[PDB]
């Protein structure tokens, strides 16, 4: 199978993914050039998840950094797909600034990260697994070359009826399912999440972010339930107030807002952003778009990772 080409119009590239979450490829639409990331899945699997995570970018289509999905089949023994290719993530962005990030642009990458969450609540969805691994840039000379994007929907979840808008029964004892490190404290004890545990998720992306690491990280243990409990416990054990010292104190209000809101509210979102826009004219910058990352190599952005 000399030149592979799957979904029709898309040729097979160069291999960017991994092997736990389906190998991820780089594409081409041979009709029109335009570069698209190609997911594999094997077909006979013990977790399928890629038929509905196509109908997730459906779901979400028309949503401002949420990519197109252009196709979805089966060839072979894999499920196939296509979606717009993206930059780098957050992660890598961060490890190319030194493992951390200016105020000004957490607090930038934040109001476009609570949009982007937001813009899932609104279409009945519940992210689950924010981490800034799945935070995506744009790619070089586009229109939203900087603005954040959000993939990788496998974990997404209908947290209220579509119709009726009836929130999902509050219920306990659920298996811990997401990364440990940014995890709110409510998936800790088993409790099933909603709105506000996305928000508490980027919280912690927030102080990961300024501070470079979170307390709870390199935490050892026997077995990984009671490292993920050892997790937990310093969460509850740390204040806001202690994860901000030294920051601008409107993160810590963040996380102890969205930390205090009931299981079936709605969050107040634009009052969020409002929160930390408020640290750029207390620190008298301007949100005007200007990322860590665009300084990369003189001036110029980030190359050959
Ligand atoms: F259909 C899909 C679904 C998800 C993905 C995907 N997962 N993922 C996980 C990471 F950790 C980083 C990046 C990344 C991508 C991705 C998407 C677009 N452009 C480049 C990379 C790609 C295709
Ligand atoms: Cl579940
Ligand atoms: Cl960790
Ligand atoms: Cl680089």
């Amino acid at each position: 199978n000399n030149s592979s080409v799957v979904g029709l119009h898309y040729k097979i590239g160069k291999k960017i993914g991994e092997g736990s979450f389906g190998v991820i490829f780089e594409g081409t639409n041979i009709i029109n050039g335009v570069p698209v990331a190609i997911k594999f899945e094997p077909r006979k699997t013990e977790a399928p998840q890629l038929r509905d995570e196509y109908r997730t970018y459906k779901h979400l289509q028309g949503c401002d950094g949420i990519p197109n999905a252009y196709y979805f089949g089966q060839e072979g023994l894999h499920n196939i797909l296509v979606i717009d290719l993206l930059g780098p993530s957050l992660e890598d962005l961060f490890d190319w600034c030194g493992r951390r990030f200016s105020v000004k642009t957490v607090v930038q990458v934040a109001i476009q990260m609570l949009t982007l969450v937001e813009e899932v609540h609104r279409h009945d969805l519940i992210y689950r697994d924010i981490k800034p691994d799945n935070f995506l840039i744009g790619r070089r000379g586009a229109t939203d070359e900087n603005n954040v994007h959000l993939i990788d929907f496998g974990m997404a979840k209908q947290y209220r009826d579509p119709r009726t808008k009836q929130h999902i029964p509050y219920r306990e004892k659920k298996s811990l399912s997401g990364t440990a490190r940014y995890m709110s404290i409510n998936t800790h004890l088993g409790r099933e999440q909603s709105r506000r545990d996305d928000l508490e998720a980027l919280g912690h992306v927030f102080f990961y972010f300024l501070r470079g690491q979170l307390p709870w990280q390199g935490l050892k243990a026997p077995t990984n339930k009671q490292k993920y409990e050892k997790i937990g416990d310093k969460k509850r054990t740390t204040p806001a107030v202690t994860l901000c010292d030294g920051l601008p104190q409107q993160f810590a209000e963040y996380l102890d807002s969205v930390r205090s809101l009931p299981f079936d509210a709605e969050p107040p979102y634009e009052e969020y952003r409002m929160l930390l826009l408020s640290v750029l004219d207390d620190l008298g910058q301007a949100c005007d778009g200007d990322m860590d990352w665009m300084h990369l190599n003189g001036g110029r952005g980030w190359d050959a990772t």
